[PDB]
C-alpha cells in the first residue's frame, strides 16, 4: 500500500481531477496578464521553441476596380527564434491526509495546491511584466522602443488623465490605433480612486470609457509604473506550450511532493504598441 | 510533396479554416463602418455593379376611411448604377511554418493574417469615411449636400454638446429623424473625455443618451472633424459582393503568398442624414 | 467527520523560472499541525401537532 | 502554372546533383550527421562543455559529485543554402523530339556552388549571422604550425597538436584538413627512409587526412573524428525543387539545410 | 495520464541499447590501462573483496635428475584482503528531450552520456595509475619497491633510448623478465615520437621493438614520468567486478539523472614488475 513506496502515482482519478481543478480555478482567478492577451493555441509539451516573428512592418494597402496595385505583403523583420522557458512551483501532502480523505474526510484536502498556483501566478505575470537579463528576455516596461512619456504631475485632479492622453496620442502619431487598455501599478491605481474636492466623476471611470479594455491593476509591477497597451493580435501574443498541470515528483521521506507547471513565453509581435512612464 | 511548386493550394481543410478564422476575427474587432451600417446581403463574386439608387424623395403619406388619397411612391430620382471596387492586402509564409506546423507546432502560425487583416479593414474604413475621386466615388465627409455647421468652439465645457445639438436641429429642419450616431475624430473624442472643474457629468454620456446608437472613435478619420448620422436603412446601405476571404497567389521564391479579399462599396441612398464640420 | 487540519500560519516560496527547469525552490507544505475540533451550531422550534394535522385536511 | 518534367529527366537531375554533391563534399567524410529530421524542424539543442566534474569519487556506496550537464541551455536555427538555376521550354521541346541529352549542365553548377557554400560555411561560420567556425570557434587550443618548408615539417606540428588534444583529455582517431598548398607540397617524400611525409601523418593520425581547397593558405586543422564531440545536423540532403513557370521560362533551386554544432570544441588545433 | 510521475525507466527499448552501446564504445577508446594489464574475468555484481597476494619471490625453478627441489613458494603470515571500489558520473537529461523524442524531432541526444562515461574513465585510469590514500591503495608510480633510475638526458637528439635499456637492465637484475610495456606521458611521449635518432629512424621503433609490447600514452600520468611493466599474469592483475554500464539513479526535480557504474582493482601480485623515473 503506502509501504512499497516510490509508486508511479500515488492519487487516484478524482484526486488528480480536485488537483488539476484547483490551480486551474486559482491561476484564472489571480492572472491578470492573461486577460489583455490572446493566448496561442496550446502547442504540446515536445515544443521548446517558437518563431519570435516581427519587429515592424507596415503596406498601407490600396484598393481599385481591377484589382491590381502591387502593395509588398508584411512577411517579417527577421526570425529570431526565442526558446519557452518553464514556470514552476511545487507543494506537499502528508501521505496520511490522502489516507484518511479515504475513509473520512472525503474530499481531499489541497490548500497547499492553491498556496503554490497562487506563487506560480505571480511569477508568470513577473515573467511577463518583466524579462529577467539570463535569458535575454523582453518585458513590457523593458522592451527597447517603448515610447516613454514624462507623467510626473500626479496629486491634483487637474491631470492625471491627461497623462494617458498623450499615450494615446503617441500610440496614434505611430499610425496604431485601436481597443487601448492600461495596466497600472497599485500606488497609482488607488491614487486615481482620489475624491478630492470638486469630485464630479472620478478619473477611473472617464479612462475605462477611453480604453474600453479595461483598467487593471497588478501588485507585480514596479511601484511608479503603469502601461498602455493595444490587446488585439499582431501586436502580442502568448506561446503556450503547456498550461497548469500539476505533476509528481517521487516520494521523499515517505510523503508526497507536487509541482505545478506551465510554459509560457511572451511575444511582442510589435513593439510599438507600448507606453510607459 | 513541397518540391513539385506550385501545387493547386498548399494548405489542408484545418489551416484554411483557420486561417478565415483569424482574418474575420481580426476584421469583426477593428471595424467601425459595419457597426452602424446595415448590409446588403452578399451578392456573390461574379457581381460588379449594383443599383445606387436614390438621392432624395418624399411623400408624405395619407390616411382616409376609404383609401383613396393618391401619394405618389417614392422610386427613384435616377439610376447610376456604380461598380464595386476591390479592397485587398497581402501576406506571407515561410513554406517551413507549414511544415513544422504538422508535426511540431500543431496549430500553425498565422500572425501574419491577422497583420494583413488589420491592414485591409482601415484601409476599407477608409473608403467608407473618403472617396478617392480616382473612381468617382462619394464618401461621408467628401459626399455633396452635407450640411456642414460650424463648430469650433471647444475647450470649454460649456458647449460642445450644442454643436451636435445644432446637427440635430439640421437634421430635423430637413424633416429626417430617427436613431442617431456620432463618428468623432480622436483628437475630438479624447477632448470630450475632458474632467475640467466643476464637472458634474461628463459630455460623453450625454451626448450618447442623446445619440441613442453609440459614439463611436476611428483613427481614419482626418484629425479634426467629426459627423452625427441616421443608422437607418433607406438612407445608407453597404453592398457587399464578397466580405474577407483568404486567397493563394501560387508560389513565389518556394515560399507562399496570400491575399486578403474584399468588395465593398458605400452608397448612400439619401445624403440628407448627414453632418459634417 | 468531527476534527479538521487546521494547516497553516505562513509561508513563502516566490518561485523561479528558468529553461532546463532546476531552481529548487521549497514548496510550502505547513508550518505546524494543529487540529482543531468541529463545533456545531443549532437552534429549534415547536410544531403545535394540530397545524400538522389541519395542514393534512384544511391548509395543504 | 504547371510541373515540367516526367520520370526520366527528374531521376536524371537528381542523380546529377547526387553525383556532385558526394564528389564536392569534404566535410562529411569527416563529420557524421544526425539523422534527416525532415524539413519540419528548425531548431536543434546545443552544446555542452567544460564540465568539469572528475567523477572519479571511487568510493564505496556513492558520493554526491556534480553530474554533467549542458552548460547553458540554448538553441540554434537550421540555415538553409541554396542555389538558382533556369531553364528554357524550347530546350525541353528539342531534347525531348530532336536529341536526347537534356542538358543539365546548369544544375551541375548549382550543385557546385550550393556544396562549396556549404563547406565554407562549415570552416567558417557566417559572421553577419554568427555561427560557430572551425578556424574561429572559441577554446581552439592554438598550435603554432610555422617553420615549416624543412625537412623536419608538418611532422613536429602534428605530433604538438596531438599532444595538446591528448593533454586535454580528448583523444581517440584524430583526423587531419589541410590547406592545398600544404596537402601538395606536404609531399616532402623524404622523411629519412622510403616513406611519404604525408603517408606518415596518416598513420599518425588514422582516419585520413584531407584537402579542402575552400581553406586559407597556410591553415589546416586536426579533429577527434567520433560522434558525441562534433556533429552535423541535417534537416535535408541536397535536393533539387520547382519554383513555378515564370514566361514560359521553368526555374529551379537546389536546396541543403545543414548546422553543424560542435558538442565538445577540446578537439580544435589551428595555426 | 502522461509523462509526469516518478515512474520507472523512461527510456524505450533501443534507447536503453544506444546508451550501453555508447558508453561501452566510449571506454573502449578512453581505456589506456586495460590494455597494459589483463583482466582476471568478471565475478559479478555481489562480490565486493578478492585475494590480494603477499609479495615477491626470489625462488626460481630447478632442475635434478629425480624431484627432490621442493621448490617452495609460499605466503608467509596473512592474505589481507581488499575490497573493489565503485566509479560514477551523472546524465542530466532533460523530460522535454525525451518528449520530443517521441512525437517530434528524434534524434535522442546521449553526449551527456559520452562525456560522464570519458571522465568515468579518465578516474579509473587515475586509480590505476595512482592509488588514493584515502583508501589506502596502491599506484603503479607510488607503490613500495619501483627500483627507480633517473632520467636526466632527454631533450637531446637520442637520449631517450638509454634510459629504457637501464630500466630493462634493472628489471632484469631482479631475475623478472618478459615481454615488456611502456606508458609514458603526453610531452614525453612526443619529445620520444621526434626526428631520427641519427642512427636509423625515430626512436619510438626501436623503443617498440624492445618493449614488444607497444608504448602506450596517458594523459593522466603527471608532467615528466613514465614506468614499464611486465605485461604477464602471475606478476599483475585488474579484478574486475562488473564493466561500464548506465544505471537509473532516480527523478530529478521532473529530469532522469543516471550514472555509470564499474567496479576495478589493480592487484600488484608482485611489485618487482614496476620501473619509474
Amino acid at each position: 500500500p503506502d509501504f512499497l513506496g516510490h509508486a508511479e502515482n500515488p492519487l487516484r482519478e478524482e484526486e488528480w481531477a480536485r488537483l488539476n481543478e484547483t490551480v486551474i480555478q486559482v491561476a484564472r482567478r489571480s492572472l491578470v496578464g492573461r486577460r489583455i492577451l490572446d493566448i496561442y493555441g496550446p502547442l504540446g509539451a515536445g515544443v521548446q521553441t517558437v518563431p519570435y516573428d516581427e519587429f515592424q512592418g507596415v503596406s498601407p494597402g490600396a484598393v481599385d476596380i481591377v484589382g491590381e496595385q502591387e502593395t509588398a505583403m508584411v512577411f517579417t523583420d527577421a526570425r529570431k527564434f526565442k526558446t519557452i522557458p518553464i514556470i514552476y512551483k511545487d507543494f506537499l501532502l502528508h501521505w496520511r491526509d490522502i489516507e484518511a480523505a479515504r475513509t473520512h474526510n472525503m474530499p481531499l484536502d489541497v490548500s497547499a495546491a492553491a498556496g503554490a498556483a497562487a506563487l506560480c501566478a505571480q511569477q508568470e505575470d513577473e515573467l511577463i511584466f518583466y524579462g529577467d537579463a539570463r535569458l535575454g528576455y523582453e518585458g513590457l516596461m523593458t522592451a527597447n522602443g517603448r515610447l516613454t512619456v514624462p507623467l510626473g504631475d500626479w496629486t491634483s485632479p487637474g491631470g492625471g488623465f491627461q497623462a494617458i492622453v498623450e499615450a494615446t496620442r503617441k500610440l496614434n502619431e505611430q499610425g496604431h490605433f485601436g481597443p487601448y487598455a492600461v495596466v497600472l501599478s497599485p500606488r497609482l491605481y488607488s491614487q486615481l480612486h482620489r475624491i478630492y474636492e470638486k469630485t464630479g466623476v472620478l478619473e477611473i471611470e472617464t479612462i475605462r470609457q477611453l480604453a474600453s479594455d479595461g483598467v487593471y491593476q497588478s501588485n507585480r509591477l514596479r511601484g511608479e509604473s503603469g502601461v498602455v497597451v493595444s490587446t488585439g493580435r499582431e501586436n502580442m501574443d502568448l506561446a503556450v506550450s503547456m498550461d497548469m498541470v500539476a505533476a509528481y515528483l517521487g516520494a521523499s521521506r515517505m510523503n508526497h511532493p507536487f509541482r505545478v507547471l506551465e510554459a509560457l513565453l511572451l511575444r511582442i509581435k510589435h513593439p510599438d504598441a507600448i507606453c510607459t512612464l
